[PDB]
């Protein structure tokens, strides 16, 4: 079964909301909310990893973050590992640079059902800060 490790950022702004994407209709975990973020590379460090995949998908450099939550997920065909970043310091203004939908939305009002179920735990913690 196809193992990974997937490295995402929490990005937090002074208002406790948090900027999220949704997944497209044709990827692992369609039509999901998200936390920006993607596979681990060869070479790369998982902190490395999150600085290059919000770079890539929402057009920021995450700086002084740390790690939020890191966790284990058996989806039905794959095994992922999750390394989720609190960002709440970066570089730039997050949008949607590679088209997709993305929008900040109140930590309060963040619903679990609404993202993948790998991310149950995190948010709920999350929502405890
Ligand atoms: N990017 C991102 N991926 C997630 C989250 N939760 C989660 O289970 N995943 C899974 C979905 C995909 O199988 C994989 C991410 O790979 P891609 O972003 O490259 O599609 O990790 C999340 O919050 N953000
Ligand atoms: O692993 C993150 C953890 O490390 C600290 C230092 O104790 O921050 C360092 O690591 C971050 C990730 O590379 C950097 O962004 C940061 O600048 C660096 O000091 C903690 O702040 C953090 O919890
Ligand atoms: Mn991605
Ligand atoms: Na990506």
């Amino acid at each position: 079964m196809k193992k990974l490790q997937i490295a995402v950022g929490i990005i937090r702004n002074e208002n406790n909301e948090i900027f999220i994407t949704r997944r497209a209709a044709d990827a692992h975990m369609a039509n999901k909310l998200e936390f920006p973020g993607g596979k681990i590379e060869m070479g790369e460090t998982p902190e490395q990893a999150v600085v290059r995949e919000l770079q890539e998908e929402v057009g920021i450099t995450p700086q002084h973050f740390s790690l939020f939550e890191k966790l284990e997920y058996e989806f039905p065909d794959r095994h992922i590992t999750l390394w989720f970043w609190l960002v709440e310091r970066w570089e730039g203004e997050p949008w949607g640079k590679e088209g997709q939908p993305g929008e900040w939305m109140s930590l309060v009002g963040l619903n679990a059902d609404d993202f993948p179920p790998a991310n149950e735990p995190v948010i709920a913690k999350l929502k405890r800060l």
